[PDB]
């Protein structure tokens, strides 16, 4: 793949991979990344700073405030009024100017400004948010905490009730709690009136209170977030809580019931003699078609067409691609088309598998899932390879150094019988250190640094009234956090279809150390 073809390529992720490729390897001249801005489907991450290496344009600042940028905090009181407040966006420049000149802006901008005004003032005092807390500006609590996370104080309940109004919020309440930080912040974040949150900053909220062992308002925060989720899983993971705590069992038969396939829901149908739900079955009898199912630009085109569909299209998609050469595809187009009611489990290229202990199947097949769907072509937004999900560093070494694959290639990845291969390989070395197929896919996501960082602290899958489940809402990476429970309950499932049954209950006893 010469520039020049990748050139005459749709827009895509496969494009910006191959891209990647030649610019990692050196082979894209000046002249060739001159029209190549244009060419590149996602312009974040590596290829924008590789990219960068070759053309530094860092641009842009707008036309018509570009007087703006020529004044520093020395000169500031020479520029236009319009100036003034440009630069007066950024906390650090503020930071930056003296008290006088602060004092002096500060003063200009009180009639129309009052934001500025209010932390020019606060930069006067050895405590800026002390400052902006005592004035209940909203706007400026949180450009403060942007500029510094350092800042903690108690907030009263007028002023902590007036935080989830704005758009800084969630993501606020989420790092602080998940993190452990701002100590004085999350235990006046108790006092939020769960009428005042919703969904996830809810849900938050209640784990929040479970940590200071306020279980009453835990439940309210727990409920709100309940009524509030617009995914019936999220739902289902806070009535869980609801039922954790107070127990009522009209709580736990709706989570029984839940349409959702999910570890609370599974765990809800087996502690109530539920039986395991349905599990659709896909046997296509139509052997093959066209199709490459090696070719990551068809996978692109493909992915594009099921996205931007409807009635009429995604019935002649399932039609086509009901082969079991495309059965991944057709799973994939049947998850959309029945709006995600429909439970699909295949285990394409068995052969592969067929071999190992049904328990390493059910975890393969768990992780494939999660990670692609069992398309072999797919590649992510951190140009991740195949159906198991590879970083192009890990699929080089286990290629090239361990298991010495004759003239490997990365792209090797996006077969089969090898991501499978290699996801067996590094499933054996993250089980035989951690056990649980539950931390295994939390390493399997974010590494077993972290993992095992996680598992050393004493405040995590130890031993306590709401453990494990508490621990698992205490993930510190958000995207670890989903992974591990998403593929925890793919792996039930699949042990279930391979006639290897495990309780989840047994799985939530082993968590705890
Ligand atoms: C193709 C893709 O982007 N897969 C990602 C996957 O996205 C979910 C996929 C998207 O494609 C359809 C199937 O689920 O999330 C994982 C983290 O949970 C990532 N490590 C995977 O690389």
């Amino acid at each position: 793949y010469s520039i020049e073809k990748l050139k005459k390529e749709e827009n895509s992720l496969a494009k910006d991979y191959y891209i990647y490729r030649l610019l990692e390897k050196n082979k894209i001249s000046k002249k060739d990344a001159q029209d190549l801005n244009s060419h590149i489907f996602r312009y974040i991450g590596k290829i924008k700073s590789e990219l960068e290496k070759i053309i530094p344009l860092k641009p842009y600042i707008n036309p018509k405030y570009a007087k703006c940028y020529t004044y520093t905090a020395n000169t500031i009181l020479d520029a236009n009024l319009t100036c003034q407040s440009v630069r007066l966006n950024s906390l650090v420049f503020i930071a930056s100017l003296n008290s006088k000149d602060r004092t002096t802006l500060a003063q200009t901008f009180k009639n129309q400004r009052p934001d500025l005004t209010n932390l020019l003032l606060a930069f006067n005092t050895s405590d800026p948010m002390s400052y902006i807390v005592q004035k209940e500006d909203i706007n400026g609590f949180f450009k403060l905490y942007n500029y510094s996370k350092k800042y903690d104080l108690d907030l009263n309940t007028s002023l902590v009730n007036k935080l989830p109004n704005h758009i800084g919020f969630k993501d606020f309440a989420q790092n602080i709690i998940i993190k452990k930080e701002n100590p004085k912040f999350r235990h006046s974040m108790l006092e939020i009136n769960p009428e005042n949150v919703s969904e996830d900053s809810a849900f938050y909220l209640g784990v929040n209170a479970l940590t200071y062992d306020k279980t009453e308002l835990a439940y309210d925060f727990f409920k709100k977030a309940a009524q509030s989720f617009k995914s019936q899983s999220n739902k289902d993971n806070a009535i869980f809580w609801m039922w954790l705590i107070k127990n009522n069992e009209e709580d736990l038969k709706t989570l029984s019931q839940s349409s959702s396939l999910n570890i609370y829901s599974l765990y809800a149908k087996e502690l109530t003699n539920t039986p395991f739900p349905k599990i659709e079955s896909l046997n296509p009898s139509k052997k093959k078609n066209n199709f490459n199912m090696q070719d990551p630009f068809a996978w692109q085109k493909i992915n594009k067409q099921i996205r931007d569909a409807n009635a009429s299209q995604l019935d002649v998609l399932a039609k086509e691609f009901d082969t079991q050469e495309t059965l991944p595809i057709y799973a994939y187009i049947l998850e959309r088309k029945n709006n995600f009611k429909k439970h699909y489990f295949i285990m394409p290229y068995y052969d592969n598998i067929k071999d190992y202990n049904k328990t390493r199947q059910a975890l393969i097949l768990a992780i494939a899932r999660q990670e692609s769907r069992f398309i072999p072509t797919a590649i992510s937004v951190s140009y991740a390879l195949g159906m198991m999900q590879f970083m192009p560093f890990l699929a080089n070494h286990i290629g090239e150094k361990e298991l010495k694959i004759p003239n490997f290639d990365q792209d090797f990845m996006f077969k089969p019988e090898i991501a499978y291969y290699f996801g067996n390989y590094h499933l054996n070395y993250l089980e035989s250190r951690l056990k649980s197929p539950l931390f295994v896919a939390y390493a399997y996501n974010g590494g077993i640094g972290f993992t095992n960082r996680m598992l050393a602290r004493n405040d995590m899958f130890k031993t306590g009234k709401f453990e494990p489940f508490l621990s698992m809402e205490l993930v510190p990476y958000q995207e670890s956090r989903i992974y591990g429970k998403k593929v925890l309950a793919n792996y039930i499932v699949y042990r279930h279809l391979l006639n290897d049954s495990i309780k989840i209950s047994d799985i939530f006893e082993n968590l705890i150390q």
